[PDB]
């Protein structure tokens, strides 16, 4: 279907301070139009602009919502062909832990940036660890 | 759910500016494989062979080797209808050999974003 690198796929892998927890939903949001919003206010300050919408403060517009997936096999949470573009701009992903069974620690949210080497098509799939 | 694969042929020495062209083999396939009685392996060498004419509505996509004689196919169905997607590619444009890759259960599973083919001379 792509003649050119269009998308990439993003597994999130859910581990314990070596174990693998399934049952862990992950939720992945589109925030590409207010990250670049926030990089242009700031001055280029990328981390600074991640840190920001990794926040628990930032409610993402309802229509963000891509794909919703639970951690299964390994802990492994697949997100397939998730665009490397959102419009002209590289596409920016916002990646929260939304549900969880009890006892199993919560997870940090990641917001993630489709840089210049995923532009360029040399990785097919992104592997994500989150902490916390 | 795992719905696309990419897959990328490599022409090497690389050598860029080799046009690879990727067919829909996915019917021609399970046909041979239901009349031969499930032998895989024969229904690839069949469909690999200069013979074989796919159907003119069966050319998904056409791609030449660029960077390191790399040529991209990105977001190739894993099924084509009910079935497991599988594709035929030819050099198209010293020549390599055709391939037929058949989209396995590994592949419907999701184990591997990404196919290496590195075709024989
Ligand atoms: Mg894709």
């Amino acid at each position: 279907a792509a003649t050119v690198p269009t998308t990439v796929d993003v597994v999130l892998h859910k581990l314990l301070f070596d174990v693998p927890l399934n049952g862990v939903t992950f939720t992945v949001y589109d925030v590409t139009a207010d990250f670049w919003q926030l990089v242009s206010k700031n001055g280029g300050a990328i981390e600074v602009a991640q840190t920001t919408l990794s926040q628990d403060s930032y409610q993402p517009a309802s229509s963000s919502l891509i794909a919703q997936v639970v951690t299964a096999g390994q802990g492994e949470a697949y997100f397939g062909d998730l665009p490397l573009r959102q419009g002209q701009h590289a596409a920016v992903y916002l990646f929260k832990e939304t549900a969880a069974p009890k006892n199993i620690e919560a997870s940090q949210n990641l917001v993630v940036v489709m840089s210049s080497n995923l532009q360029h098509g040399n990785q097919s799939r992104i592997d994500l660890f989150p902490k916390n």
